[PDB]
């Protein structure tokens, strides 16, 4: 479409413009705080993990000795390496950001400490080539710190944290970095290994409405909870990223899959499903899907399958799963949608349900203009191509009123029920 290619630039022009660091590509640190506020208060998004604060030392000197170009200049050379070193670690994806001039951070939520001190090594070894490369005259190129935060720790809190690492490195005049102080690591191992032998996952729902009729159900989402010894349950935040150290995530959407499967045949509502990476990275445990969804043949046009648009194979494949599954009559959608359209090209050939915008730019949309005016923007270029839009963690009654101005689809979030059980 014609149409929709224009509004597919002029929403990412917008992107770029609000929430990139224009010197490095990097996420401003308003996008950066965006996420981090965002992602402590999701049950299924946190929040285990680790922070990572780069300070550059000497800028002022280095501005002075070698004047702001080639200093410009030099802090792309860091952007570049530091993605570079973060790229082993997925979660951190879109997550590195710079700060300051001088200064980045990288949010890597459920880090491994081990993993930490690592990735620090590795970063400061390769952070010194630009030294030698002429770029800087500070051996020491920059410091860093490596803080750990545990999950519901306010961000605030978190990147307090960070400061403290950073300033510890500071005051060392050996090595350049530096990090604060399982558990348990084989705790976790044997909790989980044995609650998806015993099914021990429950089902939970949480509601998804027609944002001009409230009242009206679109589809309940499925997330996971897992059980522990008192049938506590346990949310996908703070487990998800140790089934994926560990390998079983896969295992999980089948399990989760069985399960949605059967329960659905105790009622006539519509469902929507996550569906891993880790299921479609594999081809023995995908292909186990399809089969799945062929026997219930009947239920396709109640449930929706759901990926993080992070996770996306190639257009190239997403085409093949897309159409794949609408064969079978089931439908497919996009969530923790954050309008790289680029990233999709192929997406109004897909034939998507719709998109769930992540939340982190739902929050506050009626009092921050940079994100209500963005959001304007996809509604605007998915409207074309008659693909409907559902916003993520909706809380707040006045949230809600700037997307009836909006004129989404739907909606989803706190506002509406926390997610529970209900059959």
């Amino acid at each position: 479409a014609a149409l929709f290619q224009e509004q597919a630039e002029r929403s990412e022009k917008l992107r770029t413009e609000s929430y990139q660091d224009n010197l490095t590509g990097l996420a401003n640190r308003r996008y950066f705080e965006m996420q981090l506020n965002a992602r402590v208060s999701n049950p299924e998004q946190a929040s285990s993990g680790y922070l990572l604060l780069l300070r550059v030392k000497d800028l002022a000197g280095l501005n002075q000795r070698l004047g702001g170009q080639r200093t410009d200049e030099l802090l792309k050379a860091v952007g570049e390496q530091l993605s570079r070193e973060c790229a082993k670690y997925p979660e951190t994806q879109n997550l590195v950001t710079r700060i300051r001039g001088g200064e980045f951070a990288v949010l890597a939520p459920g880090m491994t400490r081990e993993e930490a001190l690592q990735l620090a090594q590795s970063l400061d070894s390769a952070l010194s080539s630009l030294y030698a490369t002429g770029a800087t005259d500070v051996a020491a190129v920059a410091s860093i710190g490596l803080a750990p935060f545990a999950h519901g720790d306010s961000p605030q809190a978190v990147l307090s944290l960070g400061d403290q690492a950073l300033a510890q490195a500071e005051g060392q005049g050996e090595q350049n970095w530096a990090c604060l102080d399982g558990d348990d690591h084989h705790a976790w191992h044997r909790l989980l290994d044995q609650a998806l032998n015993q099914r021990r996952f429950e089902l939970f729902f949480q509601p998804v409405v027609a944002a001009q009729d409230t009242q009206l159900v679109l589809h309940y989402k499925v997330l996971s909870r897992l059980l522990d010894e008192q049938g506590q349950t346990i949310p996908a935040g703070r487990f998800l990223p140790w089934l994926e150290r560990f390998g079983w995530t896969a295992r999980l959407d089948r399990l989760m899959l069985e399960r949605v499967l059967e329960q659905m045949a105790g009622h006539e509502e519509s469902l929507a499903l996550n569906l891993s990476s880790a299921t479609l990275a594999d081809p023995q445990a995908l292909n186990k899907v399809f089969e799945i969804l062929r026997a219930h043949s009947n239920l396709g046009a109640r449930l929706t399958l759901e990926i993080g648009e992070e996770q996306l194979p190639e257009q190239a494949v997403l085409e093949q799963l897309t159409r794949r599954l609408r064969e079978l009559g089931f439908s497919l959608s996009l969530q923790r949608f954050g309008g790289r359209f680029s990233m999709i090209g192929n997406l109004a050939r897909l034939g998507l349900a719709y998109l769930k915008i992540d939340g982190s730019y739902i929050r506050a949309i009626d009092q921050e203009s940079d994100k209500r005016l963005f959001i304007e923007a996809i509604q605007r270029a998915a409207h074309s191509i008659d693909l409907p839009l559902i916003a993520e963690r909706v809380e707040t009654e006045g949230e809600l009123s700037v997307i009836r101005e909006m004129g989404l689809y739907g909606v989803q979030g706190q506002l509406f029920g926390e997610p529970k059980p209900w059959g």
